[PDB]
């Protein structure tokens, strides 16, 4: 069971809230997939879903 377009973003949006989600994290500067590849293609849990909430 994965979720996939319609279905995943209800869900980001129930999990983020008013914070808002991104399909990839951002790499930002000096740094050293996304969630269709580790949510849709492949399941992931709960606490792997969230970590694509933006922050408050
Ligand atoms: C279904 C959950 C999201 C929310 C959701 O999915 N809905 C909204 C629920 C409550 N919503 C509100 O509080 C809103 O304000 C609405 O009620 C309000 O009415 C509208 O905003 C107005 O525009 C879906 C609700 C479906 N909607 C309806 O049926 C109708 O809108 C209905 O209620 C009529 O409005 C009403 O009869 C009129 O009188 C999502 C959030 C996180 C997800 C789990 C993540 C972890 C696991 C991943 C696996 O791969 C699959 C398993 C899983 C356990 C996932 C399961 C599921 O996928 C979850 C529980
Ligand atoms: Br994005």
């Amino acid at each position: 069971e994965t979720l996939c377009g319609a279905e995943l973003v209800d869900a980001l949006q129930f999990v983020c809230g008013d914070r808002g989600f991104y399909f990839n994290k951002p790499t930002g500067y000096g740094s050293s997939t996304g969630i269709v590849d580790e949510c849709c293609f492949r399941s992931c849990d709960l606490r792997r879903l969230e970590m694509y909430c933006a922050p408050l």
